[PDB]
């Protein structure tokens, strides 16, 4: 929801643990998003709970696994 951020900002924040525990996808996968730095946006709720509208495939999918 044009809520975009370099996720490698987010995770410099501690580490993928604390990037992994906001959003809602593995490691692996943020490494995928994180090293290939490709189009991640996060749309937080209140409690915590939040989406991660990614841009891949040419779609922007809120990882909800």
């Amino acid at each position: 929801m044009r809520k975009k951020l370099d996720l490698k900002k987010f995770v410099e924040d501690k580490n993928q643990e604390y990037a992994a525990r906001a959003l809602g996808l593995s490691q692996k996968l943020i490494e995928e998003v994180l090293k290939r730095g490709l189009p991640v946006y996060v749309e937080t709720n209140k409690d915590g709970n939040i989406k991660v509208y990614i841009t891949q495939d040419g779609i922007t999918q809120p990882f909800p696994p």
